[PDB]
């Protein structure tokens, strides 16, 4: 309890959004290495999330999982706030795509069960998360995948919104399974299933569940994805049943 900047070195930047970066950090006392996470009062007041944050800061610091970010702790000076997170020494699973261009199946259906553990101990805790982006996945040391940033309700790009949420209407635990699908298109494709030049037919695309497999894309994986990307949500599988899907025993990397 009770940090002050005063108790950490900074590093080098590990990224940067809208709201501040990210840096490299060490705790004075107990050399402890970890991310701090910067954001601008200034900037958060003007776009109105003070409060968003403070909810997402709440939920996020209840989670432990290993493959969910920890948040470890929190302040704030006159004119920042500071998230204090485990780092994550592989970096993003953005940047690990970028230099591959495209997943095997092992490595795609690892990364898979892994967020599929990762989110079904979100459901039990009732906490959905709206928007896993590969720019939102880490890597911890031993390459395990990690959940990062929001954790957003209880209750930017389109590529990653299942149709309820695009359209207005309401929206069970089950967007995160859309979430699952397009991830998994995307480890094996190497692009999302919706992209698209404009937002307004990236739209139209989820909207219809317009997608094609490239020819690479085996059968197994044309099954999961496409029995994760209904229209309905009532028609997505449980976690349970992507767990258990042939296509993710058969290529999972083992336990
Ligand atoms: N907590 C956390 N750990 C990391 N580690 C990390 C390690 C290496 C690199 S690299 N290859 O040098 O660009 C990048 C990150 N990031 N991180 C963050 O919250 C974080 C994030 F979620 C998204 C983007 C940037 C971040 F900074
Ligand atoms: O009124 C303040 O002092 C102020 C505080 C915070 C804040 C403090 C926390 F301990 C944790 C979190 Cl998540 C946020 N956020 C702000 C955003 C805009 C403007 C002012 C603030
Ligand atoms: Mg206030």
């Amino acid at each position: 309890r009770q940090w002050a900047l005063e108790d950490f070195e900074i590093g080098r930047p590990l990224g940067k959004g809208k709201f501040g970066n990210v840096y490299l950090a060490r705790e004075k006392q107990s050399k402890f290495i970890l991310a701090l996470k910067v954001l601008f009062k200034a900037q958060l007041e003007k776009a109105g999330v003070e409060h968003q944050l403070r909810r997402e800061v709440e939920i996020q610091s209840h989670l432990r999982h290993p493959n969910i970010l920890r948040l470890y702790g929190y302040f704030h000076d006159a004119t920042r706030v500071y998230l204090i997170l485990e780092y994550a020494p592989l970096g993003t699973v953005y940047r690990e795509l970028q230099k591959l261009s495209k997943f095997d199946e092992q490595r795609t259906a690892t990364y898979i069960t892994e967020l599929a553990n990762a989110l079904s101990y979100c459901h039990s805790k009732r906490v959905i998360h709206r928007d896993i982006k590969p720019e939102n996945l880490l890597l911890g040391s031993a390459g395990e995948l990690k959940i990062a940033d929001f954790g957003w309700s209880v209750h930017g790009t389109l590529d990653y919104l299942p149709p309820e949420m695009i359209e207005g209407r309401m929206h069970d635990e089950k967007v995160d399974l859309w979430s699952l699908g397009v991830l998994c298109y995307e480890f094996l494709v190497g692009k999302p299933p919706f992209e698209a030049n404009t937002y307004q037919e990236t739209y139209k695309r989820i909207s219809r569940v317009e997608f094609t497999f490239p020819d690479f894309v085996t059968e197994g994986a044309r099954d999961l994805i496409s029995r994760l990307l209904k229209h309905n949500p009532s028609q997505r599988p449980m976690l349970r049943e992507v767990l258990e899907h042939p296509w993710i025993t058969a290529n999972s990397s083992k336990p």
